[PDB]
């Protein structure tokens, strides 16, 4: 119990400001730099078909829930050294919370 739900609305704007550049959340939404994330929760890293995920991703083989997703979010390259994810992360717990709640919601 190390993840508390923040604001959906809050999350929706970091997502825009911080993940839209390379990602879509919507089912039937496109793969871009990074892959579309619809249905990310419960799935293991590297399973979006039509996306050329680095070796690193695949082998990591992380299960996607709110928690894993918060450390990863703290420092990706650190959670998965190898990852072509060019993102330093999100330093604050609160901001993390917010977006995941956001992610929680839309990728559904
Ligand atoms: C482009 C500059 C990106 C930004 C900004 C963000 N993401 Fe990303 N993401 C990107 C790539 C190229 C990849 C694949 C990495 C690889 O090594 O192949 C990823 C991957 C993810 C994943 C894991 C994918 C999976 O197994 O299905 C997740 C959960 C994810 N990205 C989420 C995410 C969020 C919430 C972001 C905003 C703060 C974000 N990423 C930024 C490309 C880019």
């Amino acid at each position: 119990t190390e993840f508390k739900a923040g604001s959906a609305k809050k999350g929706a704007t970091l997502f825009k400001t911080r993940c839209l550049q390379c990602h879509t959340v919507e089912k039937g939404g496109p793969h871009k730099v990074g892959p579309n994330l619809h249905g990310i929760f419960g799935r293991h890293s590297g399973q979006a078909e039509g996306y050329s995920y680095t070796d690193a991703n695949i082998k990591k083989n992380v299960l996607w829930d709110e928690n894993n997703m918060s450390e990863y979010l703290t420092n990706p390259k650190k959670y998965i050294p190898g990852t072509k994810m060019a993102f330093g992360g999100l330093k604050k717990e609160k901001d993390r919370n917010d977006l995941i709640t956001y992610l929680k919601k839309a990728t559904e």
